[PDB]
């Protein structure tokens, strides 16, 4: 018996690097998901292609955890940076994780809590604590840890952003993602973390220069994300 | 073989009055997901309360999918009401779903569009068919066929409202799952229908009135719901 360490990414980019790393790989395609089954560094890893936005990561968490039977999630790829101390290409660790976008204060919960779910979903302590290890083996990379927020916006407008600032103001990225991811795991009591980098700052000009970051982005995050699993195994 | 008919519901009230009429009844929980299965005047179905918002839906309807094979699915519950011509009670049909809170305009997508997604989910002809023969068994129920637009917000002010009919001006109802179920369906390439019914006006007295309506809502849309099986086995 051994760990089996599911990692997530969206898009074709934030999971290649790990792909092509893979040992013994196998290859399944369901719902509109890709699924890379084998080692990393000896690791029992299956790495998911999930797709952009929140129903997505749902679908291909879900499929993850029930089909795949991962132990563990780790959330891989780019982000847009709210805390001032990132720079581009730096890592985000997920402290807890919440939708930005989500909104039944008609009910009695607070911004950003779905009905029936808790506010905030808490990353695993032993994810954490093993992401720090990972860190402190790359070559001089910055990181922030805490709350990522999540939505079905690439976020490009100051409105935006001070709408989210408003309501989530310890909020260090925003991504499309992490919040389905958490809030699926949660739902199957598995162990999360999000460890993504920055591409961009979430302003006007961010979507233009998303391409152009992006395989930084993927690339800090991909070196994580292979020192966490090989430190797991 | 027979059809397999999902019918999947967010919240105890929508799934209780179809519950207690499954025949041969057995019950599972996964995922904070509950999944009734048996007959429905003969009719094979399964039977799934959700939970509430667009990451629940997706999960359960994955499973329902996945792992209870299903071959259709009817979502059912309660909505609130856009068009003018809709009245408490009133059923509302989906031509088409959309998210009314996803936003990637900036590359390119029109409002609503999620990225890697087409822009509107379209429900099933022959399942449209069936919900109007199943509308016309009621005794005197008024419906509207339209677009619906889901979002992780029970919309209760003016100004969400407004954003709504600005992006999306032939809206004929809001509600908080239907997109997920219908994106989850259609990356499963996987029919869907919306067969749900007006508990409110998406209005500032909305909050406080929807409990009250809320079981003439699952009233109608479990009428139909059961209409249609029979017709659908
Ligand atoms: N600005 C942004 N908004 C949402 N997701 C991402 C992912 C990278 N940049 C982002
Ligand atoms: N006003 C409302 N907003 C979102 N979903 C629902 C479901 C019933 N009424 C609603
Ligand atoms: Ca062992
Ligand atoms: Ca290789
Ligand atoms: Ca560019
Ligand atoms: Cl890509
Ligand atoms: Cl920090
Ligand atoms: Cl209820
Ligand atoms: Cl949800
Ligand atoms: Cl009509």
């Amino acid at each position: 018996n051994a760990m089996k360490i599911g990692i997530i990414g969206a898009m074709e980019q934030e999971v290649a690097i790990l792909k092509d790393k893979i040992e013994g790989l196998s290859t399944v395609t369901k719902a509109g998901c890709t699924f890379y089954t084998g080692t990393l560094n000896g690791a029992d890893v299956v790495l998911l292609q999930s797709g952009i936005g929140k129903v997505a990561a749902a679908v291909g968490t879900t499929l993850l955890i029930a089909e795949h039977n991962v132990d563990v999630v780790l959330n891989t790829g780019s982000a847009g940076g709210f805390d001032s101390s990132l720079n581009l290409g730096d890592v985000v660790i997920s402290t807890e994780v919440r939708h930005h976008d989500a909104d039944v204060t008609a009910f009695g919960y607070e911004m950003g809590q779905m009905a029936q779910q808790p506010a905030a979903f808490i990353a695993d302590e032993k994810l954490i604590t093993t992401a720090e290890q990972a860190l402190t083996e790359m070559s001089d990379k910055h990181a922030v840890r805490g709350l990522i927020c999540t939505g079905d916006v690439f976020v490009c407008t100051p409105e935006r952003q001070e709408f989210i600032r408003t309501h989530f103001p310890s909020v260090i990225a925003v991504e499309m993602e992490a919040s389905a991811i958490a809030q699926t795991c949660h739902q199957f009591n598995t162990p999360f973390v999000v460890v993504r980098a920055i591409s961009d700052v979430a302003d006007k000009e961010s979507p233009m220069s998303f391409d152009e970051f992006l395989p930084l982005a993927a690339q800090s995050s991909s070196e994580m994300v292979l020192n966490m699993v090989t430190l797991l195994k």
